[PDB]
């Protein structure tokens, strides 16, 4: 359903890095989108509506706005189309102040109580989670992780993440997961994996390239019965290593490998 929020605020978190502030219409209700869902942002851009669906990241609780963290595809900056993207890129120039248009709540995970998951018709119950994420695939996960730990010390369920990322300077939501789940363990296990390591000297002890069984032996759990998957990534990072490695890895593929 359509809304009159706007560009209350930008704070562009480094690079090319957005943290977007648009606030909602009428400041006393919120953006009440099922944790499982996201907006399908509408900005009319050139002969089409450039309707992208995204998961604002930050508190349920906050009331009148919703946060949105980008990841800005520029220009001339990169081969196979230097240019980088229409929408991101308008959302960038798009300045303050000007009326942007949401959409919840479009989806089909969705978390219920306790633990378990409400799914495209069905819904299961899960006590141990598999978070194998990738690139700005963090924040559709975030939805579910810090209202899993916000239900806490109830929900207390286990999450064995793998922040799957292209660069050690790309790694967007580093704290607000390497705070966490260090106060909290048990709950969440977190994993970072990375192909270019720009400073050797800060010094790495997290993965180094991209997602392998290796990878996915020791940071993930057994699937068999009664574990899910809530993956999130560019589709080749999921053809040849999330699908196939984890097809192997006596887990459950058809029946409940998700991905937003
Ligand atoms: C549900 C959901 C939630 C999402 N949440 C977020 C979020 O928090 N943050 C966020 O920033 N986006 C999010 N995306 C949004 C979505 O994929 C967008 O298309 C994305 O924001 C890029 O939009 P754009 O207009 O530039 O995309 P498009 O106009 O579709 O073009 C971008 C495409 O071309 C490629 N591309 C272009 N330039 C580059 C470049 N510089 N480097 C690498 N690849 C390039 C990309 O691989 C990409 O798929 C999410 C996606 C989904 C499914």
């Amino acid at each position: 359903g359509r809304i009159h929020c706007r560009l209350v605020a930008k704070k562009e978190l480094s690079r090319d890095v957005r943290l977007f502030r648009f606030s909602l219409p009428s400041p006393d209700q919120v953006l009440g989108l099922p944790i499982g869902k996201h907006i399908f942002v509408c900005a009319t851009i050139e002969g089409k509506l450039c309707m992208r669906a995204y998961t604002p990241t930050s508190m349920v609780d906050e009331i009148g706005h919703f946060d949105l963290l980008v990841k800005v595809y520029f220009k001339n900056e990169h081969p196979k189309f230097p240019n980088g993207g229409l929408m991101t890129q308008y959302l960038d120039s798009l300045p303050v102040g000007s009326y942007i248009d949401v959409k919840g709540p479009l989806g089909h995970v969705e978390y219920t109580g306790r633990g378990s998951f409400v799914i495209n018709g069905k819904q299961r119950n899960a006590r141990r989670l598999a978070m194998i994420c990738g690139g700005s695939g963090i924040t559709p996960m975030y939805q579910i992780i810090q209202a899993v730990l916000r239900d806490q010390p109830e929900d207390h369920t286990e999450m064995h993440l793998v922040y799957a990322n292209r660069t050690e300077d790309d790694i967007l939501l580093r704290d607000e997961l390497d705070r966490w789940a260090a106060e909290y363990p048990d709950r969440l296990k977190v994993w970072y994996v990375i192909d270019q390591v720009k400073r050797p000297e800060e010094g790495w002890k997290y993965s180094v390239g991209f997602v392998t069984e290796a990878v996915l032996r020791e940071h993930v759990p057994e699937g068999g019965d009664d574990t899910l998957a809530l993956a999130s990534g560019p589709p080749p990072m999921i053809q040849f290593a999330i699908s196939p490695n984890l097809e192997k890895m006596k887990y459950d593929m058809a029946n409940s490998f998700v991905v937003f």
